[PDB]
């Protein structure tokens, strides 16, 4: 589906404007799009400065892109309920150069048309091409493309879809609007001369016996075990036992020995592009509640030498011997490596050990909120329809208190979550300004995947408004300061405000599919930030 003629390819950065007819959501949705392209591809953007040919994005009736490079300058239009990742990169893979994948010249071997169901005026978007202007770059055709139409796309009749799968079963996969596929990446790699990314610096699941180059230290105690996944019920993460002999995890006893012995597992250096990362990882501690897992640096002394060690986290055991996720905040501005001490306390009341797996580290930030809820896929059977589970409560860099709502079987729209943002009362209210105004919420389901290139996490974005009002409120804002408009709950002595978000969010099936309830859990990422300063 790639526009053939070389003339049509940009030259990175791609510079830009964002026009005022844009809302403040659709702005930071655009700047959101474009952190997913450097964190997946070596495709870029800068903001326009002056330049021959650049893309405009503007809000008119619809969503839609030109194809390719026009040497004066295009428009990229984002209209009301645009403003979604998904739908943001689909527009983008249009300015690059590809068509939609229904518009391959081989699509007659796999989709059916059926022409007469199309609404005047968009037969266009299921036309095909001759090979003469468009590549297939050596891929096959991919039903879990981005740019691939749903069933039901510009239908005359609700109930008759206007594209069908020729295989009866691509029906319910076709048309996906979570993320690019694998087979979109390779495309747009191919078409680009990427060989790299932007954005993600380091990544292991030690699943070679070069264990991603990490080192042991000798200035420590003892060493951290290369780890099998052979013996009775210690699985490893990155697989959970469904391949013999061929799971691996690092390891760190602490039944036995002295307290207080550690060991130092250590990364290979890294040169960091930016002033931000955010390093994450899964973990167990099923050892003494004494025993730690510290995360370390170790950076350049500004000598060329790395030895200057700078301590940024701390974990420590709970009840709970599951796998745990974990992210870690490092502000690394010269080279450095990043350092795991598993350190032993009370060994003589320890059976167990500290486990590591599935360490990932991109150059953004972290995840203001994380929710795990266990036992998922027993959870979706167990909950009756308008019954409800909340997170915990979290609070942003500014202080604002907020939470997530799931609703495991959503009575407005059967065989999905419900899945909701409400903001909670918290220890900084006094100082805040409410109602809460331009700040954007992300909520996300992690594809749990180690490289971030094979993850299809699905994502929302909304900004919090005036404009959102309830009459369970007497027609006031529902930003409004949680104390005078939300409901207080013994879960965590919070008022939690009405909540806002998506019925639909996630259908059940979809969410079986791909590593989005890897251990029979469910991980929700959250976060809330001002945009203010894109006006
Ligand atoms: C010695 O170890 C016990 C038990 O630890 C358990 O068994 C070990 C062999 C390992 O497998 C451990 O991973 C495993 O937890 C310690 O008992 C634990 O003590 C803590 C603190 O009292 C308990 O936490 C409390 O739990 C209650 C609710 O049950 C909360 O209300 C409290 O706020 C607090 O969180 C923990 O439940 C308890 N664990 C168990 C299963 O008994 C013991 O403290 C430890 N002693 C020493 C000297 O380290
Ligand atoms: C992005 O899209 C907008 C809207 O299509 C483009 O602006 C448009 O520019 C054309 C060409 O100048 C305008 O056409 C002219 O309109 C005037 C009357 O306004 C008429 O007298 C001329 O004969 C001609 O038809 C068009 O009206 C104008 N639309 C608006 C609303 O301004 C814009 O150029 C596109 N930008 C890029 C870089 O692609
Ligand atoms: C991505 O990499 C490929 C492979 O290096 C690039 O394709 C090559 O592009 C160059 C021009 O930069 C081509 O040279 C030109 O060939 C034409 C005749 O085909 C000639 O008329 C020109 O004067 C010039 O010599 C080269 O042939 C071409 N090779 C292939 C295999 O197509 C491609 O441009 C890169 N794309 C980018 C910039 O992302
Ligand atoms: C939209 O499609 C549905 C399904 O084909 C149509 O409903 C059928 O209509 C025929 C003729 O009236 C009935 O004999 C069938 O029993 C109907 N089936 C269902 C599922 O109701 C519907 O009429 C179409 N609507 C439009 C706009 O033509
Ligand atoms: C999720 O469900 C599993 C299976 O029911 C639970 O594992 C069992 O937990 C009970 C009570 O601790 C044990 O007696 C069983 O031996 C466990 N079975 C297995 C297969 O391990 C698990 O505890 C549940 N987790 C949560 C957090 O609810
Ligand atoms: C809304 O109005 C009703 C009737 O005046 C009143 O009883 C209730 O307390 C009001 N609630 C709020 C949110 O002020
Ligand atoms: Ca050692
Ligand atoms: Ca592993
Ligand atoms: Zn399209």
């Amino acid at each position: 589906n790639g526009l053939r003629d070389p003339n049509t390819r940009w030259t990175f950065p791609i510079p830009y404007i964002l026009a005022d007819n844009l809302g403040l959501n659709a702005k930071g949705a655009i700047l959101y799009a474009f952190e997913m392209f450097r964190l997946k591809s070596c495709v870029d953007f800068k903001p326009y400065e002056g330049e021959s040919s650049y893309i405009i994005f503007q809000q008119f009736d619809g969503c839609w892109s030109e194809v390719g490079d026009q040497h004066v300058g295009q428009n990229i239009s984002i209209g009301q309920g645009c403003a979604y990742k998904a739908i943001i990169e689909h527009e983008i893979l249009h300015a690059l150069g590809f068509y939609h994948e229904q518009s391959r010249t081989d699509r007659d071997d796999y989709v059916n048309i059926w022409w007469d169901q199309i609404l005047s005026g968009y037969q266009h978007n299921f036309d095909t091409y001759d090979d003469s202007l468009i590549t297939d770059l050596n891929t096959p055709y991919d039903y879990e493309s981005l740019m691939h139409y749903q069933p039901f796309s510009f239908n005359k009749n609700a109930s008759v879809p206007t594209i069908t799968a020729k295989i009866p079963e691509f029906n319910s996969i076709i048309g996906q609007r979570l993320d690019f596929s694998a087979i979109d990446l390779e495309r747009l790699n191919r078409m680009y001369n990427c060989t790299t990314t932007h954005t993600l610096l380091d990544h292991c699941t030690f699943e070679k016996a070069n264990i991603c180059g990490m080192i042991q230290g000798t200035r420590d105690d003892t060493d951290w075990a290369h780890q099998d996944s052979a013996q009775a019920g210690e699985v490893d993460h990155t697989l959970l036992g469904q391949c013999t002999g061929a799971g691996y995890f690092m390891q760190f006893s602490t039944s036995s020995g002295s307290a207080e012995e550690a060991a130092l597992l250590e990364s290979r250096i890294l040169y960091p592009k930016r002033k931000q990362q955010c390093l994450q990882f899964f973990y167990k501690m099923t050892g003494s509640p004494s025993d730690r897992l510290v995360v370390w640096v170790r950076r350049d002394d500004s000598t060329g030498n790395v030895r200057k060690l700078v301590k940024v986290q701390t974990f420590q055991g709970d009840d709970d011997h599951n796998w745990k996720i974990a992210h870690v905040v490092l502000k690394e501005e010269q080279k450095f490596r990043y350092l795991f001490q598993g350190t032993k306390g009370d060994p003589q009341n320890s059976t167990g050990g500290i486990y590591l797996d599935d360490i990932t580290l991109t150059e953004t930030p972290c995840p203001t909120g994380v929710w795990t809820v266990r036992n998922f896929s027993q959870v979706l059977e167990n909950t009756s329809k308008g019954d409800k589970l909340q997170s915990p409560r979290f609070y942003n860099s500014e202080g604002y208190g907020f939470g997530v709502t799931l609703y495991p079987n959503s009575r407005e729209s059967s065989g999905y979550l419900r899945l909701a943002f409400h903001v909670c009362s918290g220890e900084n209210d006094a100082i805040l300004e409410w109602p809460v105004e331009n700040r954007q919420v992300i909520i996300t389901i992690l594809d749990q995947e180690p490289d971030v290139r094979n993850r299809m996490s699905s994502s929302m974005v909304f900004t919090t408004s005036k404009s959102h009002t309830s009459p369970a409120i007497n027609d006031t804002v529902i930003w409004d300061r949680p104390s005078r408009v939300g409901t207080y709950h013994t879960d965590c002595n919070c008022f939690r405000s009405i909540d806002l978000g998506w019925s639909g969010f996630i259908s059940h099936q979809m969410l079986k599919r791909r590593s989005f309830l890897k251990n029979d859990d469910l991980i929700i990422f959250v976060d809330f930030e001002d945009i203010t300063h894109l006006s």
